[PDB]
This record gives structure tokens, sequence and C-alpha cells, in this order.
């Protein structure tokens, strides 16, 4: 049998507030492989919500940190730096778009709504990546979250879709400029883990079924581990086949 | 023989600053084919460029604009709303990221040069087109400007990829939602207007900006009405290549 | 006001075989442009049918050819060497399967209908491609049709959608080999032309199917010096139907 | 520590001649895994390679049969029927371009080097999923190789291009089909690998070259790593993956200018 065994590997979870999702899947997996886990968490009244999830997955080291804030950017990887040594994996879940952007048409999108969603949803992903770039270690690397609509119209999704079509070509770009050092940049297409959607993957898709946190967490771990050693600025969907179909 | 007759249809092109540009040369090929064109120009210190542009197309309205202004995007519409009466076409071929960020690696982007990139080259098509929306008429047609830097890593692009990635996944958006009413939006991806892409493309040369212009002329003619959400490249067949 | 003046061009046809084929729209729109235009037809008992369809396009000249004979491919285009003297533009609008693999699975598509379609819908193109080539003038084309089942399962399309995929990419390969001297090779996507029709339309940007008119303006345009700088494209004429990533 | 445990699982390598390859490579990750392998060899007078092969592996059961005939597939499966009950895994590293026709122009293939290129190369998929499809228990699934001359053009690649995007195209609706009663079918276009395959292709050499000066991470990927992904599709760890074509290129394929 094989074993991956990911002890002495540092990681670092960005974005997730809750158990029940894909960010939290990840860190759970690395976890079970044996890494070393950093959770940050926006503002410290958010503290206890964090605390949580640390314990949920057995214990793990928190960070404050919006990534709006280039100064709490900073302070969190310097706090990273002091407490890791280095850093092996970054797993980048954050994502956000105004209410107001989600409700009604991407055409009707306000300008401050449309700025926010891309900044928080897409620019986060070059902020972290900048600042890990110099703790992260050869082998390293960077995984992060993104939906179908960014390639396809898929209604009601508005703005997030154009913020993670711009998440995939950042992931392009920066496993082009991170990839001398080691460092691998890959996307998570996840398909659903609303009803109108879930309820439809699970009619059309190969599968015929929607796929799990479990299973984007697995991709994750793979990704992140040497096994996919050669494997760089992909974009991997794990959504049981639904986006083949026509 | 065949005809593309523009008699009587109104065009707003903007992002032009000189003849020497995909956008100009979109405006001078619907003029060509009797459409009427009216240029955006992004401040009054710039009226006399503007004007020589005017002059160079044989005639065209002029209205003072810059898109990262609300107030001044819906002074624009409605002086184009006066002076058209409606609008048939609305030429995208705004594209800007500040200096610094095309200077460097794009992981090295600042925060505020990397948002005014994507807000100008991005957001400034849902802006124009939400304004063009209630002017357009059934047959009307936006079409903007892209590079296929948006889907491979092209050094340098830098933000500017990222931006056309974020415009050509806003064209299928808009073309879904503004599609219902008649109205279709596509994306051009032009090559460069440099001797490797004449080496290594299928055609073993540069395009030119009137094949630029004669497809963003085609793509807004009745003769491609159904066509609609596309992001067509006209780049002597340079990104079919896997090598070199 | 534009003019698309194709006098003095010549256009090959192929696999036309009525006139609500979307090969006959986009010889219709070339005859429309002023250029002449050659049908094939494989085999002298469709000799009728090909006649008429040279009559509804306003005159037209014929040609007998299999495609899966090289021999009689090789007969074509002397006989159009001899007609026209050259060629400008080539058509290629041939597509099919035989009824047994377009019944049932795809995984269940026999050896010799799987061949069989990939024979005549695939590699038809390169045969005609490489006897055009010598005589295809600078700023000429060949032209062909696809599906986006090509790159998305569309069940029941079975192994045409595998034929499509061969057939884009031999249109890219193509583009490159012939790209040098002056030829262009790009393929046209469609959507259907009309319960079927319906939820395409539905679904639709423009929430309604194209027209084979639509189809045919898309060849003219490609053909024409007013697509100069593009090749080796697939460009989609079906009312922006492949972009949506669910059904409405 | 997370362990990928595939004892008792059985997989069916197909297409492979020398260690030097990437089915090999992906057979070997299998076994180690703890799954047990069978491998066709194509004819009678290759037993002695093949017989090498299996003993590289740690041992594994042979098959004789030729993908290009109906009765000898039918045989082979019958085959791997009785010796292992059923079946988990199919790995398809099946690849084959008359030397014609990658000598030369694409445009220039004959009619009979084109058919036998899409018929062993794109083809053979099909006709070994028909058959596995019965063998084929819950959590199984099939694998294939490919590369980015499907998708972009690569000098000298010719025919085998096009019979990879059949290939790929396959994939997706095998998946459509098959993926029902939980097989599932996927595809990895891998970067250039020194190996016995890529010896028969004249536009190799180039990519090779481009591949370690271009790619983001500025070398070449090795098998092993193409076995690794092979492993992990294959596995219950990629349980929601299916109709995909995985990418493990160094990144290469994403460059542009």
């Amino acid at each position: 049998m094989l074993t991956v065994d990911l002890s002495g590997k540092k990681a670092l979870v960005m974005g997730v507030t809750n158990q029940r999702s894909l960010g939290f899947a990840i860190a759970a997996k690395l976890k079970e492989a044996g890494a070393e886990v950093a959770l940050s968490y926006q503002a410290e009244r958010l503290r206890p919500e964090a605390e949580k999830l640390a314990e949920a997955l057995g214990g793990a080291l928190l960070f404050r940190a919006d990534v709006t804030q280039d100064e709490e950017l900073d302070a969190l990887f310097a706090g990273v730096k002091e407490a890791f040594g280095g850093l092996d994996y970054l797993v980048h879940a954050i994502a956000f778009a105004p209410r107001e952007a989600m409700e009604g048409r991407y055409i009707d999108t306000r300008r401050q709504d449309w700025l926010l969603a891309l900044e928080v949803s897409a620019y986060s992903l070059v902020a972290v990546a900048r600042r890990a770039e110099p703790l992260l270690r050869e082998g390293g690397g960077i995984v992060t979250l993104t939906y179908y609509a960014s390639e396809k119209v898929v209604p009601k999704y508005n703005v997030m879709a154009i913020a993670k079509a711009a998440l995939e070509a950042s992931v392009r770009y920066l496993a082009y400029e991170l990839g001398p050092k080691g460092v691998r940049v890959n996307a998570i297409s996840a398909g659903p883990v609303f009803t109108k959607m879930y309820d439809r993957v699970a009619q059309t898709a190969p599968l015929r079924r929607n796929i799990t946190q479990e299973e984007v967490g697995n991709l994750g771990l793979f990704l992140l581990s040497p096994l996919a050693s050669g494997i760089t600025g992909e974009v991997v969907y794990v959504d049981a086949g639904y986006h083949i179909m026509g």
C-alpha cells in the first residue's frame, strides 16, 4: 500500500469559517496526513469561531488577518514565519461578493461591489502568494478554489463567476512566477456540495450524484502532496463530471 | 456581389486615442459601411487629440467621459441619447493598467494598481453595457477587445491578462443578460499589430489593424446575427500553436 | 456602404445533398457574392439530386466523387483544375456515421462503423485539402462544419462527436501546414436549424435558433478577404447556446 | 499520515512494451499500492519481453491480444475474467501511428495509415471499455494517456495529435456512459518523457528541450510523476473525478509567448 506522510510539513489555510466547507475539508485531510495547520480568521470578534475550527481539526495555530488589509497580511506572515519557521502549503479558500451584487443581474453590478468581490475573491490570492513566497519551501504549493461558472454562464453567480475567471488566470501567472523555485500553484474547480444547480447536477452528471467535501479535500491533499510534483498551473475539476456535459 | 449597408446606424466607440489602434480601425470600418460614429474622450485637455481623430474618421461626435466616473458615464449616455436618439453599436476598446503594475512580476502587483487595471479594463464594459442597454436597438451589439494572454501565460502582460480574463467572462454573462432583448455581445482576441509571432503563426505574418476592423464590422453587422458570447481570434492563427 | 465582390472566385462545395444543408446555405451566399460554384455528388444515381441543387443555386458545375475513394477524389480535382483553372474556396460539409453507430451507446460502436464515420467525417477533410492545396490561390481557404458535441457530451451524437473532435484538430494542423502559402482553414460550429428546437431556443441567449442563412453568412465572411487574418479557428454561430453552463 | 491501500484490487494494463514507459510507471505504482496487475502483450513472439516486464513488476499475469482484433480482445477479457473474477482498473497506454504517417506532413497522411492510427490509438479505448464494462466493479475506473498536441499544434505529431483529440472526446463520452454504474474514465495529459513511445514521434525531442526551458517548473516531468497521477485517478481519493483530462507537464501547457 501507499502512504502519504506529511509530518513536518506546515500549512496555512485561509478563508475558512465553518467545518462544512471545502477549505476545512482540505485542512482536515492535511492534518490527517500529518501536517501542522495554521488558520487565519478575519477579526478578533471571530476568534472564538476560529478556535472551534482549530479544535475540530485536533489542534491548529490561529492568526488574525483581513485579506483587504495589507498591513494585517504582513503581520500574519511574520507570525507564520516565527511560529513555523517556514511554510509548505497555502490553502486559499477565500471568496466573497456583496449581497447586493449577488442579487439581480451581473450587468447591474455597482462599481464598489464589483471591485470588492474581485479584491477579496481574486486579488487576495496574489496578496498572500507574494508574502508566502519567501516562506514557501521547495516542493511547496498553493491551492485555491474555483467553479464552472468561471468558464460557462451559470445564472445567479454574477460577479463571483468573473472573480473566479480572474482567480484562474492568476493561478496560471503565479504558477509561472513561483515555479522556478519549486512552488506549485493549482486551482480546484469543485461541483456543488442553490438547490437549483445542486439537484440538476445529481441528475445530469455522469456519476449521477453530487461530490462531497471529502472528495475535494482528497484532491487538495493530492495536489499539495509530493505525489503531484509535476502538476502546476492546473484547474482540476472534481464535479462528478458535470462540466463535460452538454 | 453582396453589400453591408449600415446607413442610419449609430455607433459609440470608446477608448480610442490614436489612429494607429484597433478601436480606431473598427470605427473606420463602421464609417466606411455607412454608420455614424461618436467618440468618447477621457479629459477636456485631450479635446484637440480627439478632434484630430474625429476628422481622420471623416467626422464624428465627441463626448468627454472617464470610465472610472459613474456620473460622467451617465452624462456620456445622456448626450448620446440626445444626439443619436438611440444606439446600434458600442465598441469597447478601453484598456489600461498602471505602469507600475506592468513593470516587474504579476505577483508583485500593488492592491490599488491591480484594482485600477480591473476597474478600467474589465468593469468598464459592465458600466457602459448597463447604460447602453436602454439605448441599444434590436440587432444592436457590443464588441470588445481582448488578447490570448487571458488563457495562456504571456510574460509581462501581468494584470492585463487577468483583466482580459475578467472581460471575457463578462462578455459571456452580458451576452446572456442582453441577448433576450436582441443585443449581441462578443470579444475580438487580436494578435499584435512581434517578429516571433510572425515566425510562429500559421500565416507567417502579423495581422493588420484593418483585419481587426473587418472582424469588428462583421460581428456588429447583421451578417453575424447568429453570433453572441464569442471570443473570435484574428491573430493569423498564432494561438492554435502549442510551440514556439 | 461596404461590398463583398467574389466575382472571378472559384468554390468547390462538398457534402451537399439538399437545399436545407448548411453547405448549401454557404454555397448560396458565395454565389450571391459573385463566385462560381462547383458541387460534388457521391454517385451517378445521385446525379438527379445534384442537378436540382445546381439549378437552385442559379447555376453550378457538377462532379461525381465518393470521398472514400482516392481515385475519384483525384479525378474530381483534375476536373476542377480543367474547368476552373484553380480554386479559391473549398466548403467541406461532409458528415456521416452508419445508422447502427448512431443507435444505442457510443461504447457499443462497432469497429467498422466507427472507422467509416471517422473516415468520411474527418479524414475526408485531409484527403480533399491535400488535393486542393496545389489549386488553391493566395487568399484562398477551406471551411468545414462542426458541432459543440466535439467538446461537450451530447448524448446520441455518439461517434459523430468524436469525428468532429478529430475534424477540429485536423483543422488546426491543416491551418498550420497550408497557412505559409496563403490558405486559411477554419471550422464553423453551427447550432441546430429548425421539441428539441424549443429546448435550444429556451436556453440560448438570443432565445431562438440560428438560421441556415446565419451559417451561410459566417461561411461567406470566413472565406472572404474580410477574414484574411483569421485561421485555425472554430467559430460558433449558435445564438450563444454553448456558453451556457446550465439548461434554462 | 494517510494510506492508499489497493490490496485485493485487480488491474489490466495495456500497451506496455518497456519499463521506460508511462504505462509501466502506472502499473508499478499500482503494484506498490497493493494491486494485482495483468499485462497484455501484442504477439506471442514478444512473450519473452512481456515476461521480463512481469518480473520487473514483481509478478503479473500475461495475456496475448492485439487491439485491432475483436476476437482476440474477447479472448483477452474472457481470460482476465477467469483469472480475476472481476476488474477494478483498466490502464490504456496503447498508442500507434504508422511511420509513414509520422514522417512528413499531416496533410499528406495516407488513408490506410490515418485509419490505422485512429483505430489503434483511439478506437481501442472504446473496444476495451466495452469489454471491461461487465467486469468492472463499483469504484472501478479506466485511465488513458494523451498529450498537448491534441489541443494545440505541435509540429511532427501529425495524426497522433488527431488520434488523441479523438481519444479525449471518447473519454468524455465513455465517462458519461459508464458513470451511472460507478465507473470513472479519465485521461492523463503527460508532458514529454524519455520513453520508447517517444522515439516513434519525430516532434518529441523538440518538445522535450522546449519544456525544460519554458515550463513553469523549468524541468521535464518523470514517468513516476505520471505513475502517481494514474494511481491517484484510479484510487478512491479521486472518487469525484471523471471525464477529466489532467495535465502533468510541469505547467508547460499554460504557457503562451
